[PDB]
């Protein structure tokens, strides 16, 4: 395939892959994404930083050939860097190693066993284990490695091109966006920061304390102000790195809007009527609302909006003494994401309709507490809400919205 | 609209609704269903048994008018029977009451409050509370009411047209099928019994002990052999009532096949490779397999197959120390269904791939035990399975299949 | 249901409905919408302008009661205005007429028969046929009716509250957005203008000549500068009317970006490889690309992007001498939309893979011409593209992108 | 992967792949499928007949190894047969050739170029072109080839294991079913014959005249009664070959039931009300009805039911002078399938609702005629049907059902 | 019956840019066209259902009663300024009849009942119309069936069924007993008048 590389600095190219057509990626909804790989031309050695998903390398190889041609160099890679073992960034490593078998593969210690377990043909490949602050010289360009375990996997690391302050952060600071434009400043800010928020919410939330720890280490090494560009493994390249670092600082410390996310499911529409009545009460106080119906909507957008919501409402009818089962998916996901690690226990209310002994709302309230929410109340009613019962939902939403606006 | 009634006995007509186009109904997948309503012409009184979902009454009214015309009677309903309050069978009750305000509404005591809570316009309607074995005379035809609380709601009852032994069972013995054919014998048996199995699995499983209790009461009264037809609220009418009663007896007592249902989810395909390797081991012992991938498949077909499986395998990768979240939906559903109430604790294995501390399979094993399964083992491995690890999956499946064939149903 | 009205001017309220949960509306994908209805309090008469979809009136009635309470007036409607017969705006008219049977219903001549055909209970209702420039006095407030046939139905009209210059335009200038925020300035501009573009593309494109004719008529009346607010029947209220009028002028006259929309379907991935190779050639010239895969994507987003694209590529494999059948849906839609009515014949290429006699690409080229595109070339190849064939796709895309940049 | 082979005759094994999880395959909906491959152990040579989809060979290799072990033979393929080039049966040919580079590949003349175009690594592979009635000796077992062009691709052929009368028919007589049971007699007949009908409808309909021509040739060679087993490339193996040959004869000659398939789409429900009223009229005559709503349903099930229906109804509302665009997909598909090639012109009616000039129903009637249907009537009405208009739909359906019953 | 193939051949010829290049059409019968666009234009009109405000009436009779009905329908049609061509199957033959149907918006067919069937001469025209398939022109011409009878009747019901099979839009049918009365001829006139109004409403 013929495909052009994109220069991001002198002798540095994006040689990634545009996954135009993907719409679901591990339960994360998106309108395509990219697998960003980078090619650094030192005077002596050419290094490839990360690669792409298995079967998607046609664009990558085309862009690598284009970059070598633009540099007046032979089609050759001398050094391979693997920041992360997950196959969306390591999937072409078997073919890169087969093509360039003498190129060493720089990665963390735990990455070696992980990569060989993913790709058995790499057994006996020239792996070179790296540690934080160790560097390699490409000839006028230096790559410095920085271990970042559990940001987001135990094998994860960042690679810094020291002379120009370009941080190849792999997943950290990435966003699932697929545009012809490669840089942060070339697309609308709302699209960029909404995709960044969704990426943090789904991938970084349980790591919020480690984010702040990594930031303290990066500032104590005096290297924060040296970062001129962040080139992540998905989406746009940050020419304004402090914009995304600032967004991460806000998400990791529980900075939220005066906003409530409401999620519900229904069989006969009664829980839906309750959800809409809670929203009316919240809106009467000028507090924003995002409304999700689990029949149609899915977990990755829901958790994006919870991330900057001060409160979360969850509603479902009772079926055989349990809440309607679709909530189980979201609850299992919230149990993993651990929103309390942002330093904020978001307020919550459980609600629902029932037709006998009930009990679904009590289960929801207990699960919301396990997920780190501050459950203020619960409201369960019999079949179709009356006018007085919808006014109670409105009043509960109104009183919640007052508490939301009072919250620091 | 103009729509023909279907005669099911002398002076008795199906006047129901064909919901051709519905594909999802409270998370239950289907290729349409029906809302069966019945019109009984006594010499003195015409009785309507159940009705239909709100906004779907055009067919029902057309069939009622057609039946009255065929009987040489006025377009009039004298008696309304409401077997169950759920709006798929009571949704046209406000219109029926408005059209025929003097017709008494026969239902259980708890049904009255439930119907008025659903439909405020019924406040002050002529409700007539009934109890088990109470009857009403329509003139040469008798309707006898039998209370059936929690089969499937606390308001539920059956209505028996005594002289012909026609049991209007409402949801009990129903199936979500939408055909032009109205009777059990007019469609392929495999379609009928598969839909019946799906209906039991999703709606009756947690009531399995009450099913057997209701069957004991009906046998003690001597009414079991008097039932000549079962006319439920969805799908086909049973001209062979002992066929569906027999199927219910088997499902309520844990009669299963030499069959394993395997369910999994995956992000990068490793848990999928494990699932397929367990299946190969099971199949090597001549044991049947049903395979479900939670990315594409949904809870109502899964639980249909668990109902006559002797074993259930559940697999998922680990994400933030938890199993992949799609399993949470199925687990919440299985917690409600309580398959252990069938009198059998189906065998189970939990499995999955992981990339660090793991833990997802220990959560799965714990949840499977809470859902009433007999968990025999759990197997978690690191990233992509090796050949030896897929042979271990095969061997575990083979050993499970041996134990499945040793179980006596 | 208790739900607050929103004041939009002195004695004028939004009393609409938030359809939070709808995700598809006549094949148009969305994240909810609104059915905007308005209540105008004259000193003598209270007018309700449009209403909502059948079964969704709970919010509307709540907001009408709230507005009457805020005005110190009884819960009473004196005048009913029906701008458009489509049931998303007329669906509550039977229940409004039943509650207020003496309130006249103002609508166009053709609307009367259309409303009675939709709602048989309105036979004998007090209909009052209106014509362009006819007005009614509410007591200190005047409503002037302006006929807009085929903008977008034969019955359509606008209602102008003359003293404040508020144009109740019904569907015209609407957008399918459901937010707690009611005004244009309260949401991100990119979201607003993207939704406006989607609404124009799907609903207004074939009416582009009538839009320009309606604009000349409005300027000839000296009434364009007198519009201070446009309050449409869906989405945000325009406090900046010239922003949306300007967008409509651009869409109605073929003002496009240096941008190509590519649409394809595939069974075995060959047509997909071609589509991605055309994109690489286009991007090499700095021309933007939007890529759609018919397996996943749907017609309403596709036509949004065609609207401001200078070129359109359509690709599909051959099956039984015909193009893959999913293209038939999009082609039937484009035949109805008539993009040539914008005054521009967008450039086009047809492409695809085949395994025998072929012919699918020739059908695509013929259909693209029937849909008003200027078809420049066709490219059909045998099974999996070779490297030379993907370079041909790249070169064709490059040559197209040069022609796109040369267009006016 | 460890996976057992299944013996189907002395020295003959199924070594195929169970695709448990696939739900859509080129727009064909299914609950998984199989890629059947077969291993024939001659005294001198072991032949592999067909293989599997790319990336799905783990099961196949496991079963080949299991079969070789059971036969006391080396893990070695001496002969490769490729009946058809489509990648669901040829996708592992690159792997197989790389492992056994001296094994000749038997295929048709046109298959060679098709396979090398799909798989460039096969350039220079030992292809052996075969013609009809040419045979190869494996040592006590003979494989005879039989060209079957356009059944279903130009490259297609059947392979006959002469001594046992086992016809490896590739796609012909296949069904998209994925069960642990391998034979026709081991699953419920309704499931088997419904899947066989769906496979014929979607893949064989336009080839109906070639099916009857191939059956003439097979009877002229005296081979029909000698066929003891049909082992196709998907689904169950026919131990009762005359059951599927008989079904194919019926489908190829227009043998239908007293049955009408009704398909429609709707925006506001009026065309749906018409569709349901036509069904009531048809059912009043004891004629069966299958109802499809294009919003939810898809082309592959629709055409399955058209195949044994004597009549087909198609309804849609008018949008910008055209029928609702979802019909375009089904019409493009029916144009390719050419149901008139079964020797029957099925009866048809076109219907719909409209709100102005209409015209959608006239387009539907035109298109139904182009698709080979005998269009008897056309009915378009204004907005919501009245009681008299639904009685007209009922009467039209009743009259159609009388004509259906009169068709011999 | 080839009307759709005519239009497909005209698109193929226009796509090749060869239509404006034809200077003369020299066919195998009759006149040579020095004005080719005149006959191509006529073919385009016939292939797309361009008709006149005109009705073709065809009937047969034994004792004259169906003839009196036919003439009374014509009077009603003519009262609306709609043209009429009248054919009597005893004398007239199929090739002139179908010439006039081709640019008629409506077609009337009448015959008496004989042994529960329509008079047999209609069978020849019906078999011919079944082959010609006038519906292939893109127009379903309007039609009425009529006749006289002397017992159980039924001939008109058969005619209506056959007209439907030949692609016509049958609006009504009228069968009467033996010789029409003045009121029955006024009914024929009124039916023809109503038909002619619908004919003028067709575009
Ligand atoms: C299959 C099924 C099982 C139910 N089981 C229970 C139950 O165990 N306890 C209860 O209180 N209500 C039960 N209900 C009643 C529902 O909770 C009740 O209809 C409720 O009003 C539905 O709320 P919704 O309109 O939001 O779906 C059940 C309903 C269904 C359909
Ligand atoms: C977002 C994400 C989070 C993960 N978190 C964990 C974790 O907490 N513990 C663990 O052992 N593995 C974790 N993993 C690694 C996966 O379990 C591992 O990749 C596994 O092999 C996936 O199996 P599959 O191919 O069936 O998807 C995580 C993977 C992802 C994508
Ligand atoms: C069911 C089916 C029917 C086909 N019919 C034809 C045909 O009529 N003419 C043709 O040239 N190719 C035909 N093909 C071959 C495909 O066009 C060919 O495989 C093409 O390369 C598919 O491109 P894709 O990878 O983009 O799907 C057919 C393929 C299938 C699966
Ligand atoms: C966007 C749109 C465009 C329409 N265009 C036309 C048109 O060109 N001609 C027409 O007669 N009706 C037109 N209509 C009106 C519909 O055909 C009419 O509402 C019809 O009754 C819908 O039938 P349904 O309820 O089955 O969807 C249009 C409707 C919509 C929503
Ligand atoms: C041989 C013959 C057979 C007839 N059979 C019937 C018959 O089956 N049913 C009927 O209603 N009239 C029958 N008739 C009566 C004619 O239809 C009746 O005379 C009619 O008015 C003749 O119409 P005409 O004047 O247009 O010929 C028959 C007439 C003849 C001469
Ligand atoms: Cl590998
Ligand atoms: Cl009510
Ligand atoms: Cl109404
Ligand atoms: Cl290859
Ligand atoms: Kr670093
Ligand atoms: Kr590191
Ligand atoms: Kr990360
Ligand atoms: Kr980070
Ligand atoms: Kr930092
Ligand atoms: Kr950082
Ligand atoms: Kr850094
Ligand atoms: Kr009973
Ligand atoms: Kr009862
Ligand atoms: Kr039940
Ligand atoms: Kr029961
Ligand atoms: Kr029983
Ligand atoms: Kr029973
Ligand atoms: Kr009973
Ligand atoms: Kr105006
Ligand atoms: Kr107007
Ligand atoms: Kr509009
Ligand atoms: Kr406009
Ligand atoms: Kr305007
Ligand atoms: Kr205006
Ligand atoms: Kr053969
Ligand atoms: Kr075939
Ligand atoms: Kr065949
Ligand atoms: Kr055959
Ligand atoms: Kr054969
Ligand atoms: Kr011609
Ligand atoms: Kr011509
Ligand atoms: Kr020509």
């Amino acid at each position: 395939m013929k495909a052009d590389a994109v220069k991001i600095a002198d002798g540095v190219y994006w040689v990634g892959v545009l996954d135009w057509d993907i719409r679901m990626y591990h339960g994360y909804t998106l309108n395509g994404t990219t697998y960003n790989a980078y090619l650094v031309f030192g005077d002596d050695k050419v290094a490839l930083i990360d690669n792409t998903y298995p079967g998607t390398s046609a664009q990558m190889w085309g862009r690598i050939k284009d970059a070598c041609e633009k540099e007046g160099r032979e089609f050759k890679i001398d050094v391979i860097v693997q920041n992360h073992v997950e196959k969306d960034h390591s999937g072409a490593l078997p073919e890169i190693h087969k093509k360039f078998p003498e190129a060493p593969i720089y990665c963390t210690e735990v990455a070696v066993e992980g990569l060989v377990k993913h790709f058995p043909s790499l057994k006996g490949a020239p792996f070179k284990v790296v540690k934080s602050l160790e560097s390699i010289d490409l000839g006028g360009k230096t790559l410095t490695f920085l271990e970042a375990p559990l940001l987001h996997w135990p094998d994860s690391m960042f690679t810094l091109y020291a002379e120009e302050g370009i941080l190849f952060s792999n997943d950290a600071f990435g966003q699932h966006l697929c545009f012809t434009q490669r840089f942060d400043h070339e697309i609308p800010e709302n699209i960029l920061m909404d995709a960044n928020q969704k990426f943090y919410a789904n991938l970084i939330t349980p790591l919020s304390k480690l984010v702040l720890k990594k930031f303290k280490e990066v500032i104590e090494l005096g290297l924060l102000e040296k970062i001129k560009m962040i080139a992540p493994s998905h989406g746009q390249i940050w020419t304004d790195p402090m914009k995304v670092i600032g967004a991460y600082q806000d998400f990791a410390t529980g900075k939220c809007k005066d906003k409530v996310t409401i999620v519900y499911d229904t069989m006969h529409g009664s829980t839906q009527k309750m959800a809409h009545a809670f929203a009316e009460g919240i809106m009467s106080e000028g507090v924003d609302v995002k409304m999700y119906f689990l029949h149609n909507d899915e977990r990755s957008e829901i958790v994006k909006d919870i991330l900057d919501s001060k409160a979360f409402l969850l509603g479902a009818p009772t079926i055989y003494d349990e809440p309607f089962p679709s909530v189980g998916d979201l609850i299992y996901y919230l149990k993993g994401l651990k929103f309390n690690r942002t330093g904020l226990k978001r307020l919550a209310l459980a609600f629902g309709s029932m037709g006998g002994n009930g009990g679904g709302t009590k289960v929801l309230a207990e699960k919301l507490k396990e997920c780190g929410f501050e459950v203020l109340d619960e409201y369960e009613l019999y079949y179709v809400p009356t006018e007085d019962e919808l006014e109670k939902c409105y009043n509960m939403g109104k009183r919640l919205a007052v508490k939301v606006k009072e919250m620091k």
